[PDB]
């Protein structure tokens, strides 16, 4: 019988000389003994969902703040950080956004010169928004990721991800962003450029090369968030550091965003069924990996100032989704050092020491 986690050492004090210890959450997690967990093991939160685009800007100059208020009003009753995630991405983002005046798509427009007015138009559009977003959440939020997910995974050119918002404006929404971010923030407001596999190359050296280069252009940015999509086995923890120590070498803070440890790899196939289903020795060789996880942290806290998990225990994570996608609609992952109930995994009491 493992503890129920209100009955554990504070995650967040256990850490508080080294950084924050953060759990993406929903609006429907913030009370009982989730709320309880919440307030006890973390010290900043992030919204899973309620703050991306699509959840905040569904028409044109409609904005829907219940959801993101209510997480806002969470960390603020806790006295815990926030994490806004986020301004721009690929995905959860309206349609409406792309789409001409005479409201055809813009990627579909091959007259270069309206081509061009699309670019303004849709840059107008994302300076709105940013400009909307921020002014209602900039006495709360303690980091900003003000773009998701711009690098592309292959590609060894400039590798940015060929999304709707670089087929329309190249790289300019991405300095936009972060300039909008700043102007309407504060001077004093952290900017974080958000992605996963940062840890691996060529990734990671297109990351590299575009922060370098919106740096070199005055385009404010403070930081490069790691979301940390992890394995068991991979990344190694010498590429996990080399990474965080490369974007720290370029005067950026590292946050890690999105942590997960997934029981598989990639594509997670095999996957196991129920989460009663998986072998007790799994849960051994996660704790494994996160102690070394944890102790990498740790030594590269000088340059680490929060560490967030993607969900807070194994009933609730985006991972099912992807073992239910490879393995014919059936498939639980358990990324994370409580359980479905609640309970303590072998993984916390080798981060809790
Ligand atoms: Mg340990
Ligand atoms: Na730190």
């Amino acid at each position: 019988v493992q503890p129920f986690a209100a009955q554990v050492a504070s995650l967040a004090d256990r850490y508080e000389e080294s950084f924050d210890i953060g759990a993406a959450v929903e609006p429907h997690q913030l009370n009982g003994r989730q709320g309880k967990v919440l307030k006890h093991h973390y010290n900043s939160i992030v919204a899973e969902n309620a703050m991306k685009p699509i959840s905040l800007q569904p028409e044109e100059g409609v904005f829907t703040w219940d959801g993101a208020d209510a997480i806002v009003e969470f960390a603020r009753k806790n006295n815990m950080n926030l994490r806004f995630h986020t301004l721009v991405w690929h995905n959860q983002v309206p349609d409406w956004f792309f789409l001409d005046e005479e409201g055809n798509p813009m990627v579909e427009e091959t007259n270069e010169a309206k081509r061009q007015a699309n670019k303004e138009l849709l840059l107008e559009r994302l300076e709105t928004h940013i400009k909307t977003v921020v002014e209602r959440y900039k006495d709360d939020v303690t980091a900003w990721d003000v773009v998701n997910e711009v690098v592309d995974d292959g590609t060894p050119e400039r590798g940015l991800r060929e999304s709707v918002w670089y087929q329309i404006t190249g790289d300019e929404y991405i300095r936009v962003a972060f300039e909008t971010a700043r102007k309407y923030a504060g001077e004093d407001a952290k900017l974080f450029i958000n992605d996963y596999n940062t840890e691996v190359t060529p990734k990671r050296d297109h990351l590299y090369n575009l922060v370098q280069d919106l740096l070199a252009d005055g385009v404010p940015i403070d930081g490069v968030g790691h979301q940390a999509h992890i394995q068991i086995d991979w990344p190694t923890i010498d590429e996990i550091r080399t990474s965080m120590e490369m974007f720290a070498g370029l005067g950026l803070d590292n946050q890690v965003t999105e942590l997960d440890v997934s029981l598989y790899g990639w594509p997670p196939r095999p996957a196991f069924p129920t989460y009663d289903a998986i072998p007790q020795e799994r849960f051994q060789a996660q704790a494994d990996r996160y102690n070394q996880l944890f102790e990498l942290y740790e030594e590269l806290d000088a340059d680490l100032s929060s560490v967030t998990f993607w969900g807070i225990a194994d009933n609730h994570t985006w991972l099912d989704d992807r073992a239910r996608e490879y393995n014919d609609g059936v498939g639980k992952d358990a990324p994370f050092v409580f359980d479905p109930n609640y309970r303590v995994k072998p993984a916390f009491w080798r981060i809790i020491d």
